[PDB]
């Protein structure tokens, strides 16, 4: 009555009985290493620039021992908790004979975190000449204070890549941007091999590697307020959000999914209203539908007209594309800052079609909106003309959002305190010298064919990573990952236990967009993150 | 000069000395033929029903290795700094013979976290039918990366029991449902061994594991707003407490110690004056007094006069028929949110007797206090009337906690602008899919007979020992408690890192009250705490 | 069909299996050497100081037989019904080599209690000197009617250890006094073996040793008159209380629990009646509410209205000064000996804010109270104007006891005529030559900003144990603690089988409260309770 994992009753194959010559055929046709191949050579890992402006003692790269410096490892890792040993590693520099310069390769211990100095160097170190051909080999080895690690690991034996001798150009001393690309391939040592299976689908209790937070490439790279494309960055003192905004916890502070959809929601008004307070139908907090806007209007308006636009301290209109070069707008709207959604106003006896939506947060005295700084199910506003008489029309909206009011405001979230939060707003200042970013997008204008900038906490594929996934991060740090972009410009950004991505720059300038991210390591949160533009 | 622990020179018994006579014979009166008998026998642990409802993929039983499984070892564990080594879970199960079904066993290594899914046996698995007759041991190695382990050690090895194919009755109809439970017991295993022997009156340095946050027994819930024993739970999206709520850190957000005693203080009102501010005179934090209650009241008042309520239209109730009748209440009295706090009231020279008092965090100007829900030195009012004529008169004054006059208003806990904190509120929501509950007390009203909810974010027993004792759980996992009722129906609490409590169910109903609470393990906060409600 | 209980078919670990090369490495990474360490080593027991003022025949140190002696086996005693064997009790000395002076060492039998006499020296006894280098052990054999112990069981084979010479020291004038302290230790002994397994959650038939009475840390003691914390030791020759003392027996004179919480009535006063007659709603005795006070008033008054007092010659205080500076007070009040009880008072139909309460067993003619010191359904007083107007209201009240309105009376307790009974008064005088103690607090006064004395039979702990615990003490002997304070000095308290406390020593003065309680053994009645007073 009992059975074992390798037990049964053997019966066969009915027809014919597994032949080894068969399988010895097979292994002759396709050649054979013994029994995994991806311990036999060095695959490419990760490559990282190398130009004039980084002076001597600077460290270029920084990357933990583990299976993720390989990517058969990263793909086997998947089936165990477990890991021990080595990696052996191969590095190389593109780079040319009339470049000079010479890099450092130092394999630190365990705990010891580094410093941008060349007594670094004084420690056992693979020298490197950017004049040199041929590449180099040495080991990573596993020296652990336990008898196996697990993948969330990352105190391991660690190597840096630190500058030995400034890279040096005669030509370019007008542009200063020079090369030397620093390839870096990794093979699994002999002593490396991974321990205790996982059941598949079972977590681990000590979590994953922040790893696949952000994509590799800006293609995918959408906000977590507005759904179109990043296009640039923003350093700010102080960054907030709520809404979509997710930490490592998988908590939000907000009260809507990691997805952009339309709202559906159940007003019900009298007597000629035109501004009533609708209802959530899909939410996850009670009483505020999924996907509402976390913007609040600057000040108290009683919404009945038109658009109207002027100048400084004009009073003339931007009616045609001279909206540029005014720098100012007053915005005399009566809706001054709502969303403009498209709408659906199915009701029973209207008989009329649907009218545009202009939604936002507010409290209803009257007629009047007042801005709401919080939200609730009782600051739910909408401002449309749903064709009601004297006797109550209980319509079905359900809304998509397309655009905004605001014109000739600042970026959405540059304002605190129009932006919406339940009780607590997420705030991050500077951490450690470290600044802190927004991710810039852009939403329609409603009236001028012009779009506003949006500001974000997130992208969303970190989003929907942190709502699902579970991650280990200490606190006190970072998952740190490299930006570049088409030319040699790169910067890491850092995540942080909250959510928020930090910098190390005070500006990033214009960058080529086609951008890729690759994962360093997590870092501790008070050293600067590396950068070079 | 020098001398060993177990060094001197013996003289013995002066009028007599040891025999084995009467050793020996206190072994054939006993039937002592070894020492340490736990390591002898199976010991019970706990039981699980294995019902045809049940389908495959669900995990009936999950512990992890420790100490904690065998009592005899859960026991000497606290002489002890260290242990390691092997348990024995001994199962039994006594199926009917007509039926079908198979019972899987995994024993998941360290580091995960098991999962209901199938999933789980794409994995070694040992099977055991319905029909099996004799027990089977299943011993779980220690599997450790350390050379010993310690007593908050959690990441330990484990053994799940999983639901491989459904239990099958072929007379039960698809109606009815039947079943077979599925009973367990923990033997401490040969290789297992304590470690480091430690002296008594010594700080462990880590503590030990959350097993001591819930009583075992509901006669012994009290929560941490109001001094009255539980009743019901409450499963709400957001849950928030500041003034006796603590986290694992041995460190809050509020300003009084877990527990309930008067709370005293000083008051001088200079002129005619029924209200005033009062000052600290015991505190933990500057200027508020431990055991001051944490809510505000709704409006800007003048507590001038008497009680009052209506029901809806004018229609003043006097009478439990009307206040039961009633739907909802206005309550236009005029000192409406507050506790009644019966006042000793003492002074030099005010020979009249003393009057109750009206208290909570508000500021005042010259009549009147406005709601202010972030509490200091400032924002401690009274209405006591201490008989007071244009002289300062500087009265002490003790208070008591008895009532609420905030009548027909909701739960007390229920909207975070009328509760108070210091500057941050400590706050939760859905973590996984598992709901934040409140603890629900009552406490008395004013002049209605009746009584009004009370919500709490911890049990004392809970705050008491997060504020003395020091314990270890990562901001991702939850301290598991296995709530199980008089009829059987059971359900699964898991406190926080922040020490707020949840559970895995929108609504857990009606419940027989005297019911119990036992430790079953950490658990992940992702995983939704499993359930059995009926 | 039958499985014994380590049978059942093993298959071990499916992923792994138990190793011993890593439960060697445990050994390696400690010392573990062997198991059951305790029994390899001696451990601490206590330390006794010898000076030169201490005469001959005193006795030092003296405790019995049991493994209350080594805090290790006191712990796996709770495994266990019974025990069995011998200890080894291990005394160290550290002379000067020029001093002088011998101690004796008595292993005396079961049956007897020690006197100090040096009619104790007519029996076989070693002597060790003060110039003694080495420790000397002296197992105590386990000599026994019976085949086995249980531990309940006392009366067992003793040690003492007492002055045969007195300490010497040649230069030291017959003025300034020196000494030498010894130290005492204690080894599980070879032959001791616990015995009969109990299972958990298993009543054992007749209890333990009453080794938890009183606590260890004078943090926790509270009286079980008032729920303040002691302060001090008070000495008087007959000793009495019955509401919430208890004896061995879990038996009481009284009618409330050991806990303080507040006190739910009724009162249905029909006229204009600012006093009337509760019933009770909570309750242990029919008619007696539980937590109702213990005292009556002094004498017939009529309470009507506000308080007064005197400097003995119609001189009203009204000022600390006045306080203080008197010598007695009159106390013209008319509500003199009540407890203010602040009262929420609710109703149906009284709007009015409530009013403090006073209360007290006594009888009731119309307008007044008189002393009634036996409690009955009718003996409890209530005067709090309920706002009653020509018709019978029947409001609901709780109460709580915060102060007493008896300004310039004496202590609380001090008074028998005063102290209330349902039938009998547990009351004891001098046992042997050893005196009663109360236990002394404090409570609140009406007006003033001083307080009032308040004895007590017992800390509220020891009548707790005492209501749920089973203990065997017979009605000759005392469980006694031993006290310390901060500097050192010392006394024993002994606990009666009725209850009461004892001292043997007419005063004991003042001492640092930071102090402590040590459970030494069972002791008969008539042997004077030691004591060192400095
Ligand atoms: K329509
Ligand atoms: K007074
Ligand atoms: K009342």
């Amino acid at each position: 009555s009992i059975t074992a994992p390798e037990q049964g009753t053997p019966v066969g194959g009915v027809i014919a009985e597994p032949s080894a010559q068969m399988s010895a055929a097979a292994d002759m046709a396709t050649g054979k290493s013994v029994d995994s191949e991806w311990e036999a050579f060095f695959s490419f890992h990760t490559s990282v620039n190398w130009s004039t402006s980084e002076t001597q003692g600077k460290i270029l790269f920084k990357q933990s021992l583990g299976p993720l410096l390989n990517p058969y490892l990263e793909h086997l890792a998947k089936l165990y908790v477990a890991w021990s040993g080595s990696i052996d590693v191969r590095f190389s520099i593109s780079g040319s004979g009339v470049f000079g310069g010479k890099l450092a390769a130092i394999v630190v211990p365990p705990g010891v975190d580094p410093v941008q100095s060349t007594s670094m160097l004084q420690y056992p170190h693979v020298l490197f000449d950017a004049r040199q051909v041929e590449p180099v080999i040495f080991s990573i080895p596993d020296l652990r204070s336990t008898l196996y690690h697990l993948m969330s690991d990352t105190d391991t034996t660690s190597l840096v890549i630190m500058v030995y001798n400034d890279l040096i150009n005669p030509y370019a001393n007008d542009s200063n941007s020079s090369g030397c690309i620093v390839t870096v391939e990794t093979k699994p040592g002999a002593d490396f091999k991974f321990h205790l299976l996982k059941p598949p689908g079972s977590m681990l209790t000590h979590g994953s590697v922040p790893s696949d937070l952000i994509p590799k490439s800006s293609s995918l790279w959408i906000g977590n307020r507005h759904w179109t494309d990043i296009t640039d960055f923003v350093i700010r003192p102080f960054v907030f959000q709520a809404n979509r905004h997710f930490d490592f916890n998988q908590e939000t502070a907000g009260w809507s999914t990691p997805r952009y959809r339309p709202i559906t929601i159940t007003i019900s008004e009298k007597n000629g209203a035109k501004l009533g307070i609708g209802v959530a139908t899909d939410y996850i907090v009670p009483g505020i539908p999924d996907g509402w806007p976390d913007t609040t209007i600057p000040e108290k308006l009683t919404p009945a007209g038109d658009y109207a636009i002027t100048n400084k301290s004009g009073n003339d209109i931007t009616t045609a594309a001279g909206y540029d070069g005014a720098d100012v707008i007053v915005n005399n709207t009566n809706f001054k800052g709502m969303y403009i959604c498209g709408s659906l106003q199915r009701a029973w006896g209207d008989k009329k079609i649907s009218n545009t939506a202009f939604i936002t947060t507010a409290t209803k005295v009257d007629n009047a909106i007042e801005p709401s700084n919080v939200i609730d199910m009782t600051k739910i506003a909408v401002y449309q003309d749903t064709h009601v008489g004297k006797e109550v029309q209980t319509s079905d909206d359900t809304l998509s959002l397309l655009g905004y009011t605001g014109i000739g405001e600042q970026a959405i979230g540059s304002d605190r305190d129009r932006v919406v939060r339940i009780s607590v707003l997420p705030e991050t200042g500077a951490r450690g010298g470290n600044h802190p970013i927004f991710y810039k997008n852009s939403i329609k204008l409603g009236y001028v064919i012009r779009s506003i900038d949006v500001f974000n906490s997130q992208i969303l594929h970190t989003s929907r990573q942190l709502s699902l996934n579970h991650y280990l991060l200490p606190p006190d740090s970072f998952a740190v990952y490299r930006i570049i972009d088409s030319n040699g410009s790169w910067f890491d950004i850092g995540i942080d236990s909250d959510g928020f991505s930090f910098v190390g720059v005070s500006s990033i300038g214009k960058l080529e967009f086609p951008l890729t991210a690759s994962y360093m390591g997590i870092q501790l949160a008070k050293i600067r993150l590396a950068s070079n533009i």
